[PDB]
């Protein structure tokens, strides 16, 4: 609803996991599977993807820890 998640930000810019997921330097499917109910990329990890994601780590690391 309110930012909440990487996907939630991501959908807004229409970028799919397949786009972003390669960059994190983790198995792409695994994050795709893991974002599928396990967890988001670690914030430092997210930064790597965030950099290419048109979305700063700060963009997802909003003062809304929810």
């Amino acid at each position: 609803m309110i930012i909440n998640n990487l996907k939630l930000i991501r959908e807004k810019k229409k970028i799919s996991q397949s786009e972003l997921a390669a960059l994190l330097e983790v198995s792409r499917q695994t994050i795709n599977g893991i974002e599928k109910n396990k967890y988001n990329p670690s914030l430092q990890l997210a930064l790597k993807i965030a950099y290419y994601l048109n979305t700063p780590l700060e963009d997802i690391f909003q003062w809304q820890p929810e």
